């Protein structure tokens, strides 16, 4: 469940990644429906993303990603968190802000 996205989109989704190694940001945004929101909306979901409120994704909310979707689902393996990082990282301060998510979700 994520609020103003489909629940059977977020859980199909999440099945999709269900092995370790096969987690897919850019395939995930697109299956849960982020990538077919407005800006707006994805902003609202970096925020909720940002567990701790400061403003940025750091890499350990990156690993947790998922359990913003569901709180049992797995932590991603440290080689998908790296990964993710890096291809949103456009500036490369080791952190995702919001515009950085955003890119990431409407290229
Ligand atoms: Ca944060
Ligand atoms: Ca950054
Ligand atoms: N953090």
């Amino acid at each position: 469940s994520f609020a103003g996205l489909k629940d059977a989109d977020v859980a199909a989704a999440l099945a999709a990644c269900s092995a370790a190694d096969s987690f897919k940001h850019k395939e995930f945004f697109a299956k849960v429906g982020l990538a077919s929101k407005s800006l707006d909306d994805v902003k609202k979901a970096f925020y909720v993303i940002d567990q701790d409120k400061s403003g940025f994704i750091e890499e350990d909310e990156l690993k947790l990603f998922l359990q913003n979707f569901s709180p049992s689902a797995r932590a991603l393996t440290d080689a998908e968190t790296k990964a993710f990082l890096a291809d949103g990282d456009k500036d490369g301060d080791g952190m995702i802000g919001v515009d950085e998510f955003a890119a990431m979700i409407k290229a």
